[PDB]
């Protein structure tokens, strides 16, 4: 049907239950990163975009799902992000009540430990038996992943448990609880990969023998993506679907400002490192960043090294002390708190004031967030304390179009770097088959 | 036709160039583990070998010529390592001129940050103009490199002060220097691990610059131990590939049976980083054997303490009582004095006057002894060992897991290597035609 070699590649299962043209997926990218915008021009290109509710309100989550239907008027497939986070998980109950109530039927399941209560919610809602036998999907999920037992998690049909528990309280029928153990909690699982490809392939395949689903779960690969040859290697590994990340944040759609994607068009493939996470900042958790240029890595880092080994603020000397305040900060300890007081609940604060240790991540948080915000608007003349995140994928996508007018972000449009990253992969694929056939 | 799927791999003039049928390296292994017989069978196989030279006396590596040459008499191609130490400068000069005064064409030039003297003598050499106007190349260097700016350096030619400066000191004629400058310094590039795809672009853009004859071409090394592993290699553009960790565990390696015994058990997980001996200050780290073993734990601890500290008598009795009774079953004077014996009076020197390199001198007998331990079969205790190995081995070990090549002694390096690249196109050519079809 017309269809070029970039759209012949990967799952076709997985096109047609997504009515996408391509095998291919942008993630979400929390704040509204991965804009309205952005989640419109994909689908309208036949590709699978997913909005990054990360870090927003229930109302302004709201106010994106009209944007986009309302823009996306000939049935286009799109996806909502939804983010696991250990401390807040009314949020997400809150943000699959949303979904519901305003037809949102594809989720990115991502940083999910195990299977919750709202992803079964959402997952067995609306199942019922078609005549022919089939079970009536109408809630798809994507899942996420890096770990094994999370993918198995995944795999595997809502715990019975859960679902004895939510009939009892009337949120699901008995129907749909029947229903939903015939059928994985996820319909793809996109392995997060930033060699661990064939192991997962070959759990997805003992977990479809093991309980004889209908449809085969499809395995993708995300994490490292931003050239042709990345993307073939990902399907020679069997990745049946893939995901891009970074290469999307240097686009004219991305929700983020003017000066960030300056920042990331310049970006070399050794120009990120490690830094850790505001929101899982005293775990340990650590994700990419563009370094070249910025302070906010080493800072970052710095104020992992004093939660680490001091007890309290009070404990550090009074010169990386007068360090913090002036230069990371620009506002004094006590400052912060108070600022802390203004906008968190009384819960953590009494939390905070009788413990020293969690008053002071609480603390070195504010610079995340406030880094973040940085970032976020065009302002700061400064660019010295944006925290930017960014993976080496972005750096040889810029190795890639070095010299061609997609070098500059203002021309880069996610659609058509998307299409014809897969286009070019298809093609450097084909090449190969025919330099050692021949 | 009549060459094997396995052989159609990779770029054709590197393997017309080298006389070889396989587009596959095994890499330099020290201390002799790329042993003499490893370099043999790997030749007779047709494909390339180099001979570990690390840390051999010059007359021990010429002892490995002889035994090397004698064996192999039909010409096959072999190569040798030449190992860039910062410090040890005379050595790599006198290799050279070992290598320039018996049989050597081919070396594996590693751990260089840029050219050396001795390089260029090498390369420059035996240079000669061909009737038809080209370079007559005698000796060949295969680079193998992490950072760019060293292919970069290896992809130019030889830089003109050091040629200048050479041709002065009648190490080269004239002649000899005027070729080299429109020659590279290296004929393929080894990349040692997204560093690929950029690579090669690399490469391109130094070709059209200069404008040489023969194409640089750029290989694959690190973590290809799996068809998979090399598979994906080829496929992100590597003209040949390189191995290491699985050739460690074969008959032919020069290391000992309760070694090999340990590595066939090795599973991906099982590696950590430790510092490299050699390079213990700099604070270079090389991946080993993990599972089973204190030597990774111990060595990274004796560095975090040389990088704090700045002398041995700073260091708390407690974990210098440590130290003392559990890593090395000797005292720190003990081993002073033995280090007096073992190493030049110049190096004793500089540890008289300076307390900081005093210190890492004698953490450095740690490395040395564990590498020792290792290669002797003798200590029943095997928690010191060290072992150097990536997840590439404990690829291989789940790959042919209940086969007959699970036993390290039916492991041969010429065997599993002639397996890897036919399973390897195999594999591609089946993926690309599922994934294209
Ligand atoms: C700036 C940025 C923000 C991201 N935010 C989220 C997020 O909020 N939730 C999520 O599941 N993934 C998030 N991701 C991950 C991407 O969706 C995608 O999975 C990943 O970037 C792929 O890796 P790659 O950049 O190497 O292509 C984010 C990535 C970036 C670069
Ligand atoms: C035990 C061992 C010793 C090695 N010794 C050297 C060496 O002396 N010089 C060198 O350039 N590379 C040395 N290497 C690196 C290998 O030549 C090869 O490049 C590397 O192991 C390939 O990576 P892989 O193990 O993942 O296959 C050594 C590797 C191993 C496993």
């Amino acid at each position: 049907p017309q269809k070029t070699a970039g759209m012949r590649l990967g799952n076709e299962d997985f096109k047609k239950d997504y009515n996408i043209q391509y095998a291919y997926m942008t993630g979400s990218m929390y704040r509204g990163i991965a804009s309205e915008q952005m989640v419109i021009k994909a689908a309208k290109a036949g590709m699978l975009g997913f909005f990054g509710t990360g870090g927003l309100s229930i109302e302004r989550i709201g106010q994106a799902i009209g944007t986009i239907r309302s823009a996306l008027r000939q049935g286009e497939t799109f996806g909502m992000n939804l983010l696991h986070h250990m401390m807040s998980p009314d949020k997400e109950v809150r943000m699959i009540d949303l979904y519901l109530k305003n037809g949102i039927h594809l989720i990115e399941a991502s940083a999910f430990m195990g299977i919750t209560p709202a992803l079964v919610i959402y997952r067995a809602k609306g199942l019922s038996r078609n005549h022919d036998g089939s079970v009536s999907v109408q809630n798809k999920i994507i899942a996420k992943v890096s770990r094994p037992e999370v993918a198995e998690a995944f795999l595997n049909p809502a715990p019975a448990h859960v679902l004895e528990r939510l009939v009892s309280d009337n949120r699901l029928t008995a129907g749909e609880a029947a229903l939903a153990k015939e059928i994985p909690m996820a319909d793809d699982i996109c392995v997060e990969a930033d060699t661990l490809m064939p192991a997962m392939i070959r759990l997805r395949d003992r977990m479809m023998e093991k309980h004889g689903y209908a449809k085969k779960v499809r395995i993708g690969a995300a994490g490292g993506i931003g050239t042709p040859e990345a993307a073939a290697a990902a399907f020679l590994l069997g990745a049946e679907f893939i995901g891009t990340g970074s290469i999307n944040q240097c686009t004219v759609e991305a929700g983020t400002s003017d000066s960030v994607k300056d920042l990331l068009q310049e970006a070399n493939v050794q120009d990120t490192s490690y830094a850790p996470a505001g929101d899982m900042f005293e775990a340990g958790a650590r994700v990419q960043v563009l370094k070249k240029g910025l302070f906010f890595p080493a800072r970052a880092n710095k104020l992992f090294d004093l939660y680490r080994q001091y007890n309290s603020l009070d404990e550090i000397d009074e010169k990386t002390k007068t360090l913090i305040e002036e230069k990371y900060f620009q506002r004094s300890f006590e400052e912060v708190y108070e600022q802390l007081k203004r906008d968190k609940s009384p819960e953590q604060i009494a939390k905070a004031e009788q413990n020293p240790k969690h008053k002071m991540a609480m603390v070195f948080k504010w610079y995340f967030s406030h880094t973040t915000r940085l970032a976020l608007e065009g302002k700061s003349e400064s660019k010295i304390d944006y925290q930017i995140h960014c993976g080496p994928a972005l750096g040889a996508f810029n190795q890639w179009v070095k010299g061609t007018p997609l070098e500059n972000w203002r021309n880069r449009h996610v659609d058509l770097i998307g299409k014809q990253l897969m286009e070019e992969t298809a093609g450097l694929l084909a090449q190969r088959l025919v330099s050692i056939t021949g």
